[PDB]
C-alpha cells in the first residue's frame, strides 16, 4: 500500500523476513522451471575505442529482474518495496563472455523486492570487451556484440532473456559523449561447446555507434 | 554539553545505544514522510580535464546530512556528538548518475551522530565523470554537471535536498589549482525514466570552472 | 536425474550436505593417491604483446577439475549438479610460475559439483606473463609458454594433468583478436630446485601466436 | 622486564588483556582532557614532481604516539611491550586535508602496546598531494604543505600537535631521490569552517625541497 | 611417514591440532631467544628500471622460514607436512624499508607447516623500490639494495638470518628479461634511529644487475 510505505518498521519487518527465507546461493526455481532472467542494458557511454585492438570501454546500467515468490508479502497494509542488500539475496551469476577487464560496479550493491516476489538490480557497470570495433569512423558505424548469460548455470537451470529487442538508449546515453549511438539490439541467443554437453542462454548486445560529428571527405 | 565530552564512558555508553538502535539497512523514515537527505559537494581539486573525451577527475567534500530521531538521546550531562563508524548506520544510497568510475573515499570512514539525531557524514571523494568540458580554456569557462540522488529510493522514500545553492567555494578549493571556479550552484532535480513509475529526487551540481591564464 | 535438477528445496539441502561435508583447506586426497587436478587453458584475448619486456596480457578460461568422492549423493531422484561457492569448497593452489601480475578473476567464482563427486570450476583470468615474445610478427609466429602447477603441494600430494594436448581454441578464442593462435598445446612437465628435490607437478601451456596483417606497408 | 620480554605466554597473556579492555571506536579521553595524538612525518621519496598542477607524490612515514592508560599493565615481570595489529586498538581518525590520493599503507597494520598504555602507530605510506611546487628547480626550492588532522574529532575531543618543529630527515630520506630535501617544518594549526562551531586542531607539515 | 602423507583424515587433524595451538598475533618466542627467521629473495624478474628516478619494478619469490616446536606432531604414521592458509598462522610482519608500492602477492597465501614444527612461506611479490640505478647499462652493472625487515619487532624479539646459495640464480631468474643478474648478496645488518631505542635486524639484498648487450 502507497501510505504505508514509509512505515518504518515494516519495512524492517519486511527485511526480517526476506532474509528468513532468502536462499542466497541456491536458484530460485519455481515449479520445475528454470529461472527466468530478464536482462536489458541501458548504455550511458562509450569512454575508449580502439579500432586496431578491437576494444571498447564503456559504462551501462544492466537492468536484471526476475522472480522469487517465496519472498512474496501482503503488502495490503505495508510497503510494497523496500531497497536490500544483494549479499542478502540470490543474484544471478551472469558474465559478459566476451568481456577482458573485471566489472567495475558504479552503484551502491542494493536491490528492489517487490511485494509480489520480483527482485530489481541495476548495477552501474564500466568495463571492457573484446568486439568489432570495424566501421566506428563511418556513417554506418561499428556493431559491437556483447554476450551476456549465466557463469554456470544451463539453460534447464537459468534462461536469460531480453526485455526491449531494440532501442537508441536515448534517455540513458550521455549527450556528452564522443559517441553517438544508432541502435541497440538485444537478442536471445544460445551457446554450446563440443567439450560440455548442456547449452547455455545468453542475451547477445548488439551495439551499433560511430564517432560524434566526424570529419568526413564529402 | 561541551563540558561532559570527554567523559570517555559516556561516549562509550553512546556508541552502545546507537548501535543496538540502529537498523543500518532501512530509511529512517519518521512520521510517515520520505528521508530529507541534505547534500552539497565542496570542490577541493579538479585534478584532469580531457577535452578530448569530455571526462573529469575531481576531488570533492560530499557534506552529507539527515536526521534519525531514534538515534537521539538526552544529553544534557553527556557529550553533545560521537564519532560512528558508517557501518553501524543506515547511510543513504547516493551515487552520481554520470560518474565513469567508482567513487574513492580518501578519508576514514565515520561519521558524527548529533544527540538530537541528526547524522553528519562528509568523506573525501575522488571520482571521474561525463560531463561538458567544451570551454575550459576560455574566459567563460567550462560548466560540468553532476547529478547526485538516491540509487535506490524514489522520491516519496527518500528527498535530496542542496544545503545551499550557490557557492565560489573559495573555502575549501585548492588555492594552487590550475584551475579556478567562477561558481558552483545545486539545485534541485527530478528524474524518471519511460520504463518505470516514480520519480527520484537529485542534486543537480554545476561546476563553472576555467584554466587560469 | 535432470527431471529433479529444478526441485529448489533438494538444491538447498545438496548444498547443505556439500557444505557439512566438505574441507575447503585439506586436499581430498582418496585412497592415498594424489589429487589429480585436470588443467586445461582456453585462451580468449590476447591484449597486450610487448616485444621490448617480452610480456603478454592475456584473457583465459582455467578449465579446472578434480573429484572429492565425499562430497558425492544419490541424484536417483534430486539433480545431478549444483553450483558451489569456491569459498564452500576445496580447490587447488595453482599458480603460473612466470606471472607478472595478479591473476584477476573476471566471473562469478562458482564451482558446479556433480553427484558423482566430480568439482569443476572454470575462472575467466586476466594475468600478464613474462615469456617469449620474439617471432609474433612472423609467419611461424611467437611462442609464448605458461607454466601452471599447484604452489605448495607436491607431485605425491596433487598431480597437475592437461587435458587436450593440442588445439587451436576455435571455439574459443575471439574472431577479433588482432592475433591468432597458430596452436596450443599442454604438456605435463616436473620442477625441482636445487633447495628442494621433492618434484612439483605442472602443465606447460606453449602459446603459439601470431599478429595478424604481418606484411604492412613501412 | 628486561629478561621477560620473550615470554611467549606472558606476550599472549597482555594481548588477551588488551583485547578485552581495548574500545577500538570509542577515543581514550582521560581526566576529562582531549586525546594528546603526536605525529611527525619522515619523507622516504619524493617520486613524482608536477609544477604545471601543482601536484606530488610521496612516501612518508607517519609517526603516530598516543596514551590509552586503560590498556596499561604491571611489567614487573612479563614484557613491557608488544605488537598488536590496528584492528584491535582505537587509532586517531587522521587525514590529509590537501591529499589528492587514498593513502596507501605499505607496511604490516600493526602498532606497538607500551605498559604504561603508550600506542606507537608508524605506517609507511605513499600519497599524492595537491601543495604549492613552484621554485622546486631553484636553490631555495620549492614548499609544499601538508595539513594533517582528526577528519571527525574537534579540539575538545583530540589534539594533534608536532613532536619535533625543524627537522632535514635525514636519516630517512632516500639519498638515491632526484630531489633533496631542504627542511621540514611541523607546526601546530587550527581550522574552522563557516559551517561548523568547533576547530579542529592539525599539523602543518611544510616540506621544503628541490631537484638536485 | 611419506607413506601416510596422503592420509585425509590425518591431514585434518593435523590442521585442527595447529589451529588449536596456533597463535597466529604472538610471536613464537621459544626458551625467552629471539624468533630466528631465516628469509632470502630470489630474484623472477627485473620488469622495469627508470635511471632517472632511481626506481625498479622487480619479481621475486620470498623464501622465508621460522620455528614454532609448539606446532610440532609425532609423524611416525602421519603425515610429514602441510600446507596451512597463512591467516591460521603467525607470520613476521616484514616490510621493506624502501618499498614505494605495496607487495603485490602473486600466490596462493598458503604455508607448510613440518611436522617438526618449522614453518615454511614463499610469496612471489612483484613490488617497486628506490635504489641506486646508476650504472645499469655499463659492463659494471648498477647495485640496486633493498632492506627487508621486521616492521615492529626488534632484535631481541626476531632475528633475521639471509644466508643462502646463489650459483642456482639461473633456475629462478627468467630467461626472457631486458636485464642480467650480475650477482645477488644478502647479508644481516642492523637499524637504528636517533629517535627510539633498540636495534632492528635486516637482511640488505644487493642485486647487481645490467641491460643485455
Ligand atoms: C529488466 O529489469 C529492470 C530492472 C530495473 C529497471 C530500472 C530500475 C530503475 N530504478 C529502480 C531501481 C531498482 C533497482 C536498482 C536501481 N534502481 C530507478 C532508478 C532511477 C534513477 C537511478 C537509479 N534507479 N530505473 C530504471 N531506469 N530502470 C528496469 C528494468
Ligand atoms: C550538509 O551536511 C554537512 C555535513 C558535514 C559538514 C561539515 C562537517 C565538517 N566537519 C565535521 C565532520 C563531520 C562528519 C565527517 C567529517 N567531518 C569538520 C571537519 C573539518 C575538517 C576536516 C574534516 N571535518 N566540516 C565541514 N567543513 N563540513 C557540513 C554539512
Ligand atoms: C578440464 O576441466 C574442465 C572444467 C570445465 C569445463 C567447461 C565448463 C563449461 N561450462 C560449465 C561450467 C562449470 C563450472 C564453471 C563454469 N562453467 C559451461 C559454460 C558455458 C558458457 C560459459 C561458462 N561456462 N564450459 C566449458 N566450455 N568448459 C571444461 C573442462
Ligand atoms: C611520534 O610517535 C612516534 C611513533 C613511532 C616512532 C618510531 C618508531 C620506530 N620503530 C618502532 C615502531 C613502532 C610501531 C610501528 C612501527 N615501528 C622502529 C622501527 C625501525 C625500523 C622500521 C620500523 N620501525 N622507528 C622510528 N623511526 N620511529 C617515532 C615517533
Ligand atoms: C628460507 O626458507 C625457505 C622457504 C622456502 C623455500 C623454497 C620452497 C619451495 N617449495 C616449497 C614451498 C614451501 C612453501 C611455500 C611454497 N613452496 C617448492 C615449490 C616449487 C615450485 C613452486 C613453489 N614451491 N621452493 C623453493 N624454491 N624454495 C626455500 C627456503
Ligand atoms: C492481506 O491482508 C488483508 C488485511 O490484513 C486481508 O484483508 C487480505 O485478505 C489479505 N490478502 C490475502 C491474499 O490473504
Ligand atoms: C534530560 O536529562 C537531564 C539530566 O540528565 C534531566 O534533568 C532532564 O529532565 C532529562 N529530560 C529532558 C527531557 O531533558
Ligand atoms: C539411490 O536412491 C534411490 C532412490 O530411492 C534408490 O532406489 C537406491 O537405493 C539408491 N541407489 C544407489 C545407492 O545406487
Ligand atoms: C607489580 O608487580 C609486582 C610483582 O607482582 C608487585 O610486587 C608490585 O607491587 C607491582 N607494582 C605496582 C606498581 O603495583
Ligand atoms: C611417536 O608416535 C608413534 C605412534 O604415533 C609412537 O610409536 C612413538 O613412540 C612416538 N614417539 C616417538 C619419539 O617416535
Amino acid at each position: 500500500d502507497y501510505k504505508d510505505d514509509d512505515d518504518k518498521l515494516d519495512r524492517a519487518d519486511i527485511l526480517y523476513n526476506i532474509r528468513q527465507t532468502s536462499r542466497p546461493d541456491v536458484i530460485p526455481t519455481q515449479r520445475d522451471r528454470p529461472v527466468a532472467v530478464s536482462v536489458s542494458l541501458k548504455f550511458i557511454n562509450i569512454l575508449e575505442v580502439n579500432e586496431i585492438t578491437n576494444e571498447v570501454d564503456v559504462v551501462f546500467w544492466q537492468q536484471t529482474t526476475w522472480s522469487d515468490r517465496t519472498l512474496a508479502w501482503n503488502s495490503s497494509h505495508s510497503p510494497d518495496q523496500v531497497s536490500v542488500p544483494i549479499s542478502s539475496l540470490w543474484v544471478p551469476d551472469l558474465a559478459a563472455y566476451n568481456a577482458i577487464s573485471k566489472p567495475e560496479v558504479l552503484t551502491p550493491q542494493l536491490a528492489r523486492v517487490v511485494s509480489d516476489g520480483e527482485v530489481l538490480y541495476m548495477p552501474s557497470i564500466r568495463q571492457r570487451f573484446s568486439c568489432d570495433v570495424s566501421g566506428v569512423d563511418t556513417e554506418s558505424g561499428a556493431t559491437c556484440r556483447i554476450k551476456i548469460g549465466s557463469w554456470t548455470h544451463h539453460s534447464r537451470e537459468i534462461s536469460v532473456d531480453p526485455t526491449t529487442e531494440n532501442s537508441d538508449d536515448s534517455e540513458y546515453f550521455s549527450q556528452y559523449s564522443r559517441f553517438e549511438i544508432l541502435d541497440v539490439t538485444q537478442k536471445k541467443n544460445s551457446v554450446t561447446y563440443s567439450c560440455c554437453p548442456e547449452a547455455y542462454e545468453d542475451v547477445e548486445v548488439s551495439l551499433n555507434f560511430r564517432k560524434k560529428g566526424r570529419s568526413e571527405i564529402l
